[PDB]
């Protein structure tokens, strides 16, 4: 009959993680229902007006239809999306969709697929929004707390759950920044040596997480230098707000493509931290590290 | 009056952890022994005739003078090395004396320098001996263990244990490879496709620790395409035998910049994979994790 999820924003990339790492968001979120009808056909109603109604361009119908195709089900599906953040904000948005309705999916048709294959077919809704199957927005929406992806073809995704405090505030800009864009102004080659340091913080990182090195975690963050600086450039006052807030936070980056920030403020300066962004982008939200999509 | 010390060899890189991972072996070391004098010179005596004993050349005598002038110290040393295996072996060797001989100092004068300050003093030997102040041969032969050059200027060390049981096989040809020219030989840079690739391979190979999973940080590390491609070429029958070894070793990648070969054979295959080394490379040796430089 019917499955009803909220599937959430996650913000990719973390700065030195480019491509690999990502966290799962408690809000904001989809809330997406889907329906098995009887005519074989994928209907889908959106509430925002700039997201595609047709099942072959909305990622909702193009999971929903590689899922239904691959397990010969012989239904149709009407999907109801109501939309936590608008499409290309760097907070997941269609990854939201995609890995909401491959959850939604398996659950309705009782599949019985694990968290890996949901996130390898969330990420065919990816491929279609990015022009990549990249799944370092669909990994962290499904399996919640903060994943890598660490292969493609097959797909390889580690999940590290956050089992403690982690303060989130995002900043929300008005403007969008398409991810492909995003992409193409990127460098082509790195140097050696951004290799190694890239390498290196990343891999400090996931040790930080281990031991819940926050400090340690959101500094390594601020690391990068190939990719953070050059999308940082399309977002206003993203320089400013990052040395405005420079040590009430325990780091702050771009969510995944942008423009969409996120930080991760030090207790004692939250509000404050909190505040500071709202003056610069009104919509300024505060929540924490989500678990993945699940029945609402 | 005197301290003497043995100085492990390591294993830096890793495959995709280049110039920031590297493995604390238990075997070769070299055995170092150093002695206040009163003559405020240092002098130097090696057992292989191919390092130098001009204390401005070898590295212990580099480390050593740095750490004497840099405390004040007002005494000479007479420093006595029995080298575990020959520089030029991508074994470490020049870090282990560069590292025995900085704890060694540490020690004789009571200096009481925590380990990363030891890693940034070897470091200076690295300097000399390789043209870059590389420490992740050093940081290993001092913390012993696995660890992680996550930064330079200042120097962080990240250090993760190996609390459980890591066999490890070494064959070291007779041939030698100058680090420098193996760094020259290195692309001047990678594309954001290795870039992505090795930072997520890496940081998994820090999940696999944590996880204890040999599997999985043997498969990773084996993943690098831009360096252990490069360096492999440069060694006899390498690709020959990791091809021969294949299914019996957790992982086999090379050791530093060669051209001595590192595995991590299966512990039913452990005898084979050594027989079959050693068929290639009469000098072999099976040992596992060190503990860093220790008094002996
Ligand atoms: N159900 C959906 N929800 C959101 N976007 C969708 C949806 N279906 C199709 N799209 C389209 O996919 C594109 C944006 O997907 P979105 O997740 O916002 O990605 P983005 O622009 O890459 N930024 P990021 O949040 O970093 O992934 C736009 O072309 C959308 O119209
Ligand atoms: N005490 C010493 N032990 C070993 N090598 C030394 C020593 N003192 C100076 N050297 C010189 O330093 C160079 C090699 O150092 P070594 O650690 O074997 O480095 P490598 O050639 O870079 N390979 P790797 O094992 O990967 O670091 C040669 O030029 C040596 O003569
Ligand atoms: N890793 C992608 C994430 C998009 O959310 C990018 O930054 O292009
Ligand atoms: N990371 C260095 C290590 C040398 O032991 C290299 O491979 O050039």
């Amino acid at each position: 009959m019917k499955v009803r999820v909220k599937a959430p924003c996650t913000s990719a990339n973390l700065g030195v993680g480019f491509d690999v790492f990502g966290l799962c968001l408690k809000e904001p979120y989809d809330v997406i229902e889907v329906e098995a009808i009887d005519d074989k056909e994928i209907i889908i109603e959106v509430d925002d007006k700039n997201i595609p109604t047709d099942p072959d361009k909305n990622v909702a119908g193009i999971v929903a239809k590689k899922m239904i195709d691959d397990f010969n089900i012989g239904k149709g599906v009407k999907i109801t999306i109501k939309k936590g953040v608008k499409a290309g904000s760097g907070l997941g948005s269609s990854a939201a969709s995609s890995a909401g309705t491959a959850y939604a999916i398996n659950e309705l048709f009782k599949l019985n697929l694990d968290k890996l294959k949901l996130v390898d077919y969330a990420s065919y809704g990816e491929l279609a929004s990015s022009g990549a199957k990249h799944a370092d927005n669909v990994a962290p929406a499904i399996f919640g707390g903060f994943t890598m992806v660490t292969n493609y073809e097959p797909l390889e995704v580690l999940h590290i759950p956050i089992d403690f405090k982690l303060d989130i505030l995002i900043a929300i800009p008005n403007i969008s920044i398409n991810t492909k864009e995003a992409r193409e102004i990127l460098p082509k080659a790195v140097g050696l040596k951004d290799l190694v340091n890239n390498v290196g913080k990343a891999c400090g990182m996931v040790y930080a997480l281990y031991n819940k090195d926050k400090s340690l975690f959101g500094r390594y963050m601020m690391s990068d230098k190939v990719i953070e600086p050059v999308r940082g450039k399309l977002i206003p006052n993203y320089f400013k707000i990052k040395e405005e807030v420079k040590d009430k936070v325990y780091g702050i980056t771009i969510s995944g493509s942008g423009p969409s920030i996120i930080a991760f403020p030090k207790e004692e300066f939250i509000d404050e931290v909190e505040n500071i962004l709202r003056d610069y982008y009104e919509n300024t939200i505060r929540t924490e590290v989500g678990k993945g999509v699940e029945v609402v």
